[PDB]
């Protein structure tokens, strides 16, 4: 119960100390990176997305970046009607149109520039050792022999949010329609997408990676909300508690195939689900942790059983699928999730 997930948090709080100088390590690395890059006349205006970081807690050496590059008098086409994947579409010429491939932007071009010029970088630096690793739309590098990290290329437009999110980020009842408002006004982005996903073809997704910081760091239907004493609330360390549980889960069948599928994007949806279906601090107390955890785990578990869980700003994209994840590999999560909430999760103990 609380008493021992508070024991996981403990746990995962001491081997976050031990990896501050990791971390310097990474912004060392990133920081030659984003200046070569900057030299570059197709990524000159190349900058780092402020995000928060960790996609995996149980991996604390395993490190997520992202630059951005502005895109300016962009124009987007919806491939098929998808919703979140797109075309990206343009008098005078200027160093993108290298990537051109007939009328639209190509990710490949994009992305083996990219790769050449960071793998240039890499074999030049000599003030520490660095590798990079073999290819996927990211670019993943190796410092020392334990750090790595992933870096992601995203498009950043500042025009107004595409059509298919107009339903979406629906905090209103929890933070208020006039958050909504502000975070609708910050830019959005586009990342290349996986040969995994989709249909090869040069599509770009939508991205809201930035949008998490903005809601964890003002989460609270009080705005002083874990602020004093008196206000204590669990919304962090529940959503830590179920990145875990899918992390651990994960790795106890990382031989079968069934769980590939699943990753931080679907909890964390599922997590900002039940924020918005509990508005409330009073749902949230630090004192109700374990209740507050069985709220989260009962609510993904229902989203798996129906197959459903909305995509958090387009809600008519269906994470849960059967187009995207088969029956099978949901029900084999249900049983696993299933089988730890009534052992009091002995996934979780050392
Ligand atoms: O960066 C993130 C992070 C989350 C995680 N949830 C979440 C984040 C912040 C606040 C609330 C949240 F619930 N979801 C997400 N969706 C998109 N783009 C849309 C999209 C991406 C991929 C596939 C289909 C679609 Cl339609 N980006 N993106
Ligand atoms: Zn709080």
């Amino acid at each position: 119960g609380a008493s021992k997930l508070r024991a996981v948090l403990e746990k995962l709080k001491l081997s976050r100390d031990d990896i501050s100088t990791a971390a310097g390590m990474v912004k060392g690395v990133v920081d030659h990176l984003l200046l070569r890059l900057k030299c570059d006349s197709a990524f000159r205006g190349v900058g780092l997305l402020n995000t928060g970081e960790h996609v995996k807690i149980s991996a604390p050496n395993e490190f997520d970046v992202m630059f951005k590059l502005e895109v300016p008098r962009i124009q987007l086409e919806e491939y098929s009607n998808t919703r979140a994947y797109y075309f990206v579409k343009f008098p005078k010429e200027n160093p993108l149109s290298q990537f051109l491939e007939g009328e639209i932007l190509s990710a490949s071009k994009m992305l083996s520039k990219f790769r050449k010029i960071i793998k240039e970088e890499i074999n030049d630096i000599k003030d520490t050792d660095v590798i990079m690793k073999r290819k996927s739309p990211a670019v993943t590098l190796l410092i020392s022999e334990k750090i790595s990290v992933d870096i992601t290329l995203a498009l950043e437009s500042k025009s107004s949010w595409p059509a298919s999110t107009q339903e979406g980020l629906r905090i209103q009842n929890w933070l208020s329609a006039k958050v909504r408002k502000q975070l609708r006004l910050k830019p959005f982005y586009l990342v290349p997408k996986h040969a995994k996903e989709g249909n090869q073809e040069e599509t770009w997704r939508l991205s809201f990676s930035h949008i998490e910081k903005e809601i964890l760091n003002n989460h609270g239907k009080s705005k002083t909300c874990c602020e004093n004493k008196e206000e204590k609330c669990c919304r962090k360390d529940c959503l830590k508690l179920m990145k875990y549980l899918l992390e651990q889960l994960k790795e106890r069948f990382k031989d079968k195939k069934h769980l590939d599928k699943f990753s931080s994007y679907h909890v964390k949806t599922a997590f900002f689900h039940v924020c918005t279906q509990n508005p409330q601090d009073s749902q949230w107390d630090r004192k109700d942790l374990g209740l507050c955890f069985d709220n989260c785990v009962t609510y993904f578990l229902q989203c798996l059983r129906t197959e459903k869980l909305e995509n958090y700003f387009i809600p008519e994209f269906n994470l849960f699928s059967s187009n995207l994840i088969d029956k099978r590999s949901k029900e084999f999560l249900t049983k696993q999730i299933e089988y730890e909430r009534n052992n009091e999760f002995p996934v979780f103990d050392e």
